[PDB]
């Protein structure tokens, strides 16, 4: 449900932050 | 670096939120 | 600008999680 | 209580990300 969709949002954000770390 | 450690924090949180969804 | 937008998104999620928690509490 | 603590953690991370962004900006 909602909490799973938010969890997926947080994992998407984790990938953005890693991409920012390395750019 | 910092942003990777924060990304790992967000992935840990995503797993907590999924566990909360299903309990 | 990118990190600042992600920061707003996390604050928005925090508010959403408190709304979810409150609704669960209310219902039970 | 668990979702409320996670919400505080996300708000804390948001502040940390703005501090990181600002330091990068300052330095450049
Ligand atoms: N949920
Ligand atoms: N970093
Ligand atoms: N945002
Ligand atoms: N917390």
């Amino acid at each position: 449900g909602e909490l799973k969709a938010i969890a997926q949002e947080l994992k998407a954000i984790a990938k953005e932050l890693k991409a920012i770390a390395w750019e």
